[PDB]
């Protein structure tokens, strides 16, 4: 008797990318399930006995070390931010990204991106730090989404940026290139052909967007008291993990009660 679709869904929760076993080979569901539960328990036992690190926390520490070693100051800014920051980001109440925002009181929301706090740090630190100013933040962001294959409602962003001298497209591409080759993630940078000043580049892994990146200046800068050249990029940590570990579903890389380091916790 063939596996039912529900049975197949159950086994896939338990399946790992490198398991390499035939789901079409005559063996009953109960035995296939029992073999996989056994392997997944072994995986959790190995982690507990040896490393004990969460993939998301560990990616965060590896990324932090990378950017600190290259001259970028580590920022930890509020996750709960004023709603006014969203409007000041040019997201008017008509825009679709405006529908994706988790509001908290009359006045606050969960940040859907790192840019507003980074803009404020850029302006402030410009009164104290020598040119160029190099900063980054890693942390949670929130968007109400309409999909769930590559999009989470709760995700983790890395954003880095540089302001002042050296803010070129070539330098932006070089830092992105060094970063992803350090992590061992394959990519290609796509952008408009002959664009110089206000460019937007996407960093792609096949059809999956890893990052969008910007070469400033852009008109929105003046709303934040910024009047210097800059470069920057934002990367989703869960998309990076999904590519690195070859997860079929991004939920396996998220903050979760259902998966730990890509392994089902429902054993
Ligand atoms: C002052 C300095 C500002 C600065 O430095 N600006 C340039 C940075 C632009 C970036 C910034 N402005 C930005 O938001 O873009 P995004 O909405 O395309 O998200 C970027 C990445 O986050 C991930 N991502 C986005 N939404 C999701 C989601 N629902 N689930 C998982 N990952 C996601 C995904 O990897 C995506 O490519
Ligand atoms: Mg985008």
């Amino acid at each position: 008797p063939a596996l039912t679709k529900s049975q197949t869904d159950r086994l896939e929760v338990l399946l790992n990318p490198k398991d390499e076993i035939s789901l079409n080979s005559g063996k009953p569901f109960r035995e296939l399930e029992s073999e996989l539960l056994s392997r997944r328990k072994k995986d959790l036992q190995q982690i507990y006995a040896e490393e004990r690190e969460n993939y998301l926390g560990k990616l965060e520490r590896e990324i932090t070390r990378f950017f600190v070693d290259r001259g970028f100051l580590e920022i930890k800014s509020p996750i709960l931010i004023p709603l006014e920051y969203i409007e000041r980001m040019g997201i008017d109440n008509d825009t679709e990204l405006s529908k994706q925002i988790f509001r908290v009181d009359k006045n606050f929301c969960l940040r859907p991106m790192l840019a507003p706090n980074l803009y404020n740090y850029l302006r402030k630190l410009d009164r104290a730090l020598p040119d160029p100013i190099k900063i980054f933040e890693i942390g949670p962001c929130y968007r109400k989404e309409s999909d769930g294959k590559e999009h989470l409602e709760e995700f983790t962003m890395l954003n880095f940026c540089q302001m002042g001298s050296g803010c070129t497209r070539e330098n932006l591409e070089s830092i992105i290139t060094d970063f992803l080759n350090h992590l061992g993630i394959d990519f290609k940078i796509v952008g408009d052909s002959c664009m110089v000043y206000g460019d937007t580049l996407d960093v792609m892994h096949g059809d999956l967007e890893l990052s969008s990146a910007v070469v400033g200046p852009i008109p929105l800068d003046r709303e934040w008291g910024i009047d210097k050249p800059w470069i920057g990029a934002g990367f989703g940590l869960e998309r990076l993990l999904k590519v690195k570990h070859d997860f079929k579903n991004i939920k396996r890389a998220a903050r979760s009660e259902s998966y730990y380091n890509g392994i089902s916790t429902n054993l």
